């Protein structure tokens, strides 16, 4: 065992297990102990057997698993497909370029805190159905969630939004909308409840701005430190989309939990024990993606898993996509050229609390 804290960075997950992990895994002493998995294969397998690994608060549909959760995704698959991006890719085009036109004359900016999370952020309310007007309440909740308004009152005021949101639908329900639709939905039988509802939309704000902005801003200052790469995505379009997967693959982060419900699970775990499935590691698997560490936009094979796979696989998937490659190609035409202010520093990886800033 190690006495290994699981907010490390992604490369301390590497690192440690590196140094320590055997048939597919190390296990951490600290707190109340848990197993990390550390291969693509038996990541991946975990994610894909809910009835070893179970995801079992109620956060909908995060936290839910069997039909009930599987009716949830049929209902809301509707608001999050690939079709769906595309409908809503001219307003996150537009929204990209009238953020990036305002600030493109002034040679630099705060990457993430003064574009990406607006502009994610606006996407994000589009999609859902949130008033744009309510854009700057909104990103200041987030703000302050990020900083931990403040720690004390950042989520109460999430939970009143989202009450309000729902109050304001079944006063003027609006066809087409998502709250509103459901209004109509059951599940298992059972009309939904307000509780559920507002979980949801809970959930999705909760789960739809950051991840996003970090792809976003880590990729960029990949770009922004490695002109090769950044001529590549600049002169050849076409190469684009390979890139955002490979930017996916390599800026993989999260590190979602289960629950072990018998002996051997994942060939390590006992009945009762936590694992861990850090996207981190399957997706730096030397077994899978050679030279892992590698950004390498022509890779034949990337089987990359940066949402998740099985049943929890995320459900904002192509809008993440559909937000990353769009305001890349917004970010292009604007501002070609661009680096970091030192640019031959080793930059770190962004997470939680960073500032991101690219001159021009
Ligand atoms: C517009 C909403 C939205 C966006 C954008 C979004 N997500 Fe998700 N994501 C969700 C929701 C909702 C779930 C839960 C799905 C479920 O439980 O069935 C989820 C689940 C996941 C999971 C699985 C967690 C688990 O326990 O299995 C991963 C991994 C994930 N998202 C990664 C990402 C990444 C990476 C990005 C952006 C680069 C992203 N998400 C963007 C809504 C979003």
């Amino acid at each position: 065992s190690v006495e290994f804290d699981f907010f490390a960075a992604p490369q301390a997950y590497r690192r440690v297990a590196a140094e320590h992990r055997a048939d597919g895994a190390f296990h951490s002493s600290r707190g109340d102990s848990f197993w990390v998995l550390s291969t693509y294969e038996g990541i991946c397998a975990a994610f894909r057997d809910e009835d070893t690994f179970s995801v079992s608060e109620r956060w909908i549909p995060l936290t839910i698993q069997g039909r009930t959760h599987n009716e949830w995704r049929r209902r809301l698959a509707a608001w999050f497909t690939p079709q769906r991006a595309r409908d809503l890719t001219p307003a996150i085009r537009a929204n990209a370029r009238r953020r990036i036109s305002a600030f493109v004359d002034r040679g630099e900016v705060s990457f993430s805190d003064e574009f990406a999370r607006p502009y994610v952020l606006e996407n994000l309310m589009l999609a859902v159905g949130w008033p744009l007007a309510d854009l700057d309440h909104l990103l200041a909740i987030n703000v302050a969630m990020i900083r931990s308004f403040n720690a004390e009152t950042a989520f109460p005021a999430l939970q009143e939004y989202v009450r309000r949101h729902v109050a304001r639908r079944r006063t003027e329900p609006v066809e087409g909308d998502l709250t509103s639709a459901t209004f109509d939905w059951e599940i298992d039988g059972t009309p939904v409840s307000d509780a559920d509802r507002e979980s949801l939309l809970t959930v999705l704000f909760l789960a739809g701005v950051d991840s996003t902005v970090n792809h976003m801003a880590n990729g960029i200052q990949h770009l922004a430190h490695h002109p090769g790469d950044r001529h590549r995505f600049l002169r050849d379009p076409e190469v684009r989309p390979a890139a955002v997967e490979e930017f996916l693959r390599v800026n993989s982060c999260m590190y979602p939990g289960r629950l072990a419900t018998r002996e051997g699970a994942g060939g390590v775990a006992s009945q009762g024990d936590t694992v861990l499935l850090p996207l981190a590691l399957a997706n730096y698997d030397p077994a899978v993606f050679p030279e892992p560490e590698r950004v390498d936009f022509d890779r034949e094979q990337n089987p990359h898993i940066a949402f998740g796979t099985g049943h929890h696989q995320c459900l904002g998937a192509a809008y993440a996509r559909a937000q990353i490659l769009t305001a890349w190609e917004e970010w292009h035409e604007l501002i070609p050229d661009y680096r970091l202010p030192d640019p031959t520093v080793e930059p770190p990886f962004l997470r939680n609390v960073y500032d991101l800033r690219i001159v021009w």
